């Protein structure tokens, strides 16, 4: 069981996005058998934003992940799931540092893996 989070290496510039906007990458695998996993937003992030130092809000999206609401999951069986969370388009991006801090969660439901992942993305 491992987990890989990190802010993407594409350049937001603050203001309003024309387009969705790549801003977190995210790997989650285990070898071991399981039915899937959560990604659950956890302290400043619940909701699922990411958090500038002075409180600006930003909304998170995936297109790999489904959400149910108050956090992303999915059914993969597989050892490896991959996912990017972007900005939506349409969104006005402000002042500086956003961070999101989570749990991602195997399960088989009961969870038999968990671990905390933060990430701070630059604008
Ligand atoms: O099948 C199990 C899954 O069911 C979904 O409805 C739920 O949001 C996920 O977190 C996970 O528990």
């Amino acid at each position: 069981f491992s987990v890989e989070f990190k802010a993407t290496e594409n350049e937001i510039v603050s203001g309003k996005l024309d387009a969705d906007t790549p801003a977190f990458h995210l790997v989650m695998s285990d070898s071991g058998e399981h039915k899937g996993w959560n990604v659950r937003p956890t302290g400043a992030s619940e909701g699922g934003q990411m958090v500038s130092a002075d409180g600006t809000r930003v909304d998170l999206h995936t297109n790999e992940l489904s959400w149910d609401n108050d956090h992303w999951w999915i059914d993969d069986g597989s050892e490896r799931v991959e996912a990017t969370f972007f900005l939506a388009a349409g969104d006005e991006v402000k002042a500086g540092e956003y961070q999101f801090t989570g749990r991602v969660e195997e399960y088989v439901p009961t969870v038999i893996n968990s671990k905390d992942i933060s990430a701070t993305k630059t604008v």
